[PDB]
């Protein structure tokens, strides 16, 4: 269950890597790494007492992202909402918040990857 951060960053399936902190309602902010594949976003949380290692804190399907939000006052603090979508709307089942340096680049990349899940044009 413990993983090597560098090994995971270097995996061929990983399209994007964003160092960040995961923000909790408790003022806790955990050094972390977002890894985005063609189908999922992973959050690796650093183990401060074990150099180079992390736990897989979260794994979410990109097709299950239902909202990505931020405030103008704090552009780097991104909220991801995950859950179910249908004709009637969205059902939120999980919420994760991250403080991402250069969050603009991250959110652009993640949105691009989400669109590629939907898109099987010019097959």
């Amino acid at each position: 269950e413990v993983v090597n951060i560098q090994t995971w960053i270097n995996k061929p399936d990983v399209k994007h890597h964003f160092p960040c902190k995961e923000v909790k309602e408790s003022g806790h902010m955990f050094p972390s790494h977002l890894l985005v594949t063609a189908t999922h976003m992973y959050c690796l949380r650093e183990i401060v007492s074990r150099k180079g290692l992390a736990y897989i804190q979260s794994r979410q399907a990109l097709n299950s992202v239902v909202k990505i939000t931020s405030k103008k006052k704090h552009p780097e603090l991104i909220t991801f909402k995950y859950g179910n979508s249908s004709a009637s709307g969205i059902e939120i089942l999980a919420i994760e918040r991250y403080l991402i340096p250069n969050a603009g680049d991250a959110t652009k990349a993640i949105k691009q990857q989400i669109m590629k899940v939907l898109d099987a044009l010019e097959s």
